[PDB]
């Protein structure tokens, strides 16, 4: 079996949790996507309510090796704020990765969702952003502290526990960094697929990563979260953001966005990469944005 270190420790399959194939309940399908299915499922033998990703029995060896290397990344950080893997059931197919069920759902689709309409809703604060951008910050420090790059930060790979007060955001996808782990470079993908709009200069000049690669991506998903799931550089095209960055250019403010909100964006957007902050300098601006009473009184836009 392909090996996979962190942390200081090297694993392989036989360390994932294998759990009886007649143990798995499917319950539903969550959207699945053009490569693999989510479900969510229950695992009992007081049942475990999880999700479900299924390997696409049409794939290549490379595919199932990709899906292991997702299983093995997952199962081995230890963090609040990324998703747990509950285990695997790769002995039988369609192979399974079991996930902790993330009953909200992804980020980008939830802001998309919930944000204030003039009608029923309007059911969403400034607060609960902070609090999902915190979350999701936390989980960043933790993959920082870890030397985990995670090269594809962006609300679409963020989702959270539930939909209501209470909610946790949590990063719950690493397909980017299992890529790059195996491949040594995005060998799966090609210009078009990769996340231009959440790059700094450096990594699409250069193909340098590091974590203030990652410092840049968060200040993009900020942008996603404070707009409300709108798509970053919203007029422009992946070339031509591309073209935008690198002159120096950068995005206005979310609407209503509060501007010590926006200073930590622009703070993550610095082009010089030892500019940025460290995502415990991230957080530490993050926590200040939240005692400020002007901040989180602050009016999100009604559609």
């Amino acid at each position: 079996n392909p090996n996979y270190c962190f942390a200081g420790k090297t694993s392989s399959i036989s360390d994932l949790k294998e759990v009886p194939r007649k143990n798995i309940t499917l319950i539903r399908g969550l959207g699945h996507g053009a490569f693999g299915e989510v479900y969510e499922g229950q695992v009992s033998g007081s049942p475990l309510q999880v999700a479900v990703k299924t390997l696409p029995e049409v794939c290549s060896e490379q595919d199932e090796l990709d899906f292991l290397m997702e299983a093995l990344i997952i199962s081995k950080f230890n963090h609040q704020n990324i998703v747990r893997c509950i285990g695997v059931s790769l002995q039988s197919l369609p192979r399974f990765i079991l996930l902790e069920l993330m009953a909200g759902g992804d980020l980008k689709s939830f802001l998309r969702e919930t944000r204030p309409r003039p009608s029923q809703p309007s059911s969403l604060a400034m607060l609960d952003l902070l609090h999902v951008a915190r979350d999701i910050a936390c989980g960043c420090q933790y993959l920082e502290e870890n030397h985990f790059i995670h090269r594809d930060i962006a609300a679409r790979n963020c989702l959270l526990t539930c939909p209501g007060p209470g909610r946790v955001a949590k990063i719950g996808d690493f397909g980017m960094a299992r890529d790059i782990y195996r491949a040594g470079y995005y060998r799966k993908g090609g210009c078009a697929m990769l996340p231009v709009k959440w790059m700094p200069p450096e990594a699409f000049m250069e193909g340098i990563f590091t974590s203030k690669t990652d410092t840049w991506s968060f200040g993009v998903l900020l942008w996603e979260i404070f707009s409300l799931g709108y798509m970053p550089y919203p007029s422009k095209s992946n070339q031509e953001v591309l073209e935008f960055v690198t002159s120096g250019g950068r995005m206005d403010p979310p609407k209503n966005c509060p501007g010590p909100v926006y200073r930590i964006m622009t703070q993550c957007w610095q082009h010089q990469p030892e500019d940025r902050p460290n995502f415990a300098i991230i957080l530490e601006r993050i926590e200040y944005c939240t005692q400020d009473p002007d901040v989180i009184n602050t009016a999100l836009p009604i559609e």
